[PDB]
């Protein structure tokens, strides 16, 4: 389901200020990551990334493509392709605590200027 | 509107192989740039970027915010905010001639793996 900025804003409420990352910075990260598409799947030679947060199957969730995943989020990757963001959010917090915002942003400044434009 | 993978595939047909860039490579580029949204507008402290190709008002188009724009594409940035992609494409060709795919991609590798995933 392709979500709108405002719908995403509502749905990511429980991530607000988590780790010190504001809600507007979360919606921005989501835009640049999957364009608000809960079912986005992107493949690489090596891995595959799932849903809105583009969670990979080599470290975070378990795939048929890769059963030998470290599976930190202890979940099957396809749980990140539905409309329920609950489990996506739980996994997104570990990624933040383990690797930081750069998992998603190549440069942080990408989501630090004019943050009020992400406000719904 | 927020177009789907297949809608964008048909709409950018005009660009197939231009500068050597295959069609699946353009769809990949659009995904990563605007998430397929023709009305995306993103602001920086320095400039604003419009539409599908996130064309900036500092060098390519002109708007109320910055009149000192070099305006290489000789056009108003708001023409890059509707559902007709004809003029966006003509301007995207100029950017490709001048700066290359690196206007959109930090690393071309980003859009060279599993190109068949971007096929409709
Ligand atoms: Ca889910
Ligand atoms: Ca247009």
């Amino acid at each position: 389901e392709q979500l709108t900025k405002c719908e995403v804003f509502q749905k990511l409420k429980d991530l607000k200020d988590y780790g010190g990352v504001s809600l507007p910075e979360w919606v921005c990260t989501a835009f640049h990551t999957s364009g608000y598409d809960t079912q986005a799947i992107v493949q690489n030679n090596d891995s595959t990334e799932y849903g809105l947060f583009q969670i990979n199957n080599k470290i975070w969730c378990k795939d048929d493509q890769n059963p030998h995943s470290r599976n930190i989020c202890n979940i099957s990757c396809d749980k990140f392709l539905d409309d329920d963001l609950t489990d996506d959010i739980v996994c997104a917090k570990k990624i933040l605590d383990k690797v930081g915002i750069n998992y998603w942003l190549a440069h942080k400044a990408l989501c630090s200027e004019k943050l009020d434009q992400w406000l719904c």
